[PDB]
């Protein structure tokens, strides 16, 4: 088929995903270059919703300059009916890539962590705490991870789901405060999965015994032993249940694990 964004024309190759009321497509331009265009339908969007979108769109536009661990946004068209965003295309998101993976080259892993750490640090420098990080927020592109979203009334799924609640930090649960250390807990959980093949509370079906466990210090998390003692440490340092005890992004960047060898 086909479509138009700011005059320029793109032919559709396939849909990649859906959610909210928005599709993401892979597409080709006039020069046969490949891109990803996200379409959002605003016909049922309240004013709040709409401001949240203008808000992420602006933050993404801005943070482009500051890191290449953020997804490139090349162009966009915005009206009262719809938004189109022309973006750089990934090969696969990280949730899907980790679903269909048997085990991880410990090098690839350290390299991904480096990427995650850079990207999340970046949004923190600009005032943003994501507070709902999952692997699905990360997209793989030339062997690099790039962060896709930041915080909106936002939801995506390829064609796992959302809410999930295995990356959720204690303080987000006690809230019924949130801060940068919240993004360390979630990043820790992701790294734990990339390390032990599951998330720390993954094997607790009952959604409520899971929430109770996350906030309960007497419930101790198992950190089985491994050749990379450092990796074991980082994990213990990210998964402190008290934010004040938890390590920080600038500290993680200086940590032996991402620095040594
Ligand atoms: C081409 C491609 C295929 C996939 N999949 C490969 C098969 O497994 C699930 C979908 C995932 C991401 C991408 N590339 C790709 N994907 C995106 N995905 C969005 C839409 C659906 C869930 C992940 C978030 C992109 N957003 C901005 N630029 C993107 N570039």
């Amino acid at each position: 088929q086909s479509m138009s964004v700011k005059g320029r024309i793109y032919s559709i190759l396939k849909q990649i995903g859906s959610g909210g009321s928005s599709k993401v497509f892979q597409v080709l331009n006039e020069k046969k270059q490949i891109y990803a265009i996200k379409y959002v339908n605003l016909e049922e969007a309240d004013n709040q919703t709409l401001d949240s979108y203008r808000n992420e769109i602006a933050y993404l536009n801005k943070l482009q300059q500051h890191s290449d661990k953020i997804i490139r946004l090349y162009d966009y068209e915005i009206t009262d009916q719809y938004i189109y965003m022309v973006m750089e295309c990934g090969n696969i998101d990280l949730n899907s890539w980790l679903k269909k993976k048997k085990s991880i080259d410990p090098w690839e892993r350290k390299s991904y962590w480096k990427n995650m750490l850079e990207a999340v640090h970046t949004i923190h420098q600009h005032g943003i705490v994501h507070s709902d990080l999952k692997p699905a927020n990360f997209l793989i592109v030339d062997g690099m991870l790039k962060l896709i979203d930041f915080g909106i009334a936002n939801q995506m799924q390829p064609d796992s789901q959302v809410g999930t609640v295995n990356y959720m930090p204690p303080e987000a649960i006690k809230d019924m405060k949130i801060s940068p250390k919240s993004d360390v807990w979630s990043l820790g959980c992701i790294l734990y999965y990339m390390t032990y093949g599951k998330t720390p509370f993954q094997q607790i079906i009952n959604q409520i015994s899971k929430l109770h466990a996350i906030i309960d210090p007497n419930h101790e998390i198992e950190f089985p032993d491994i050749p990379e003692k450092d990796l074991q440490d980082v994990l213990k340092c990210c998964l402190k249940r008290d934010p004040k005890q938890r390590i920080s992004i600038p500290e993680l960047l200086a940590h032996p694990y991402v620095q040594i060898q």
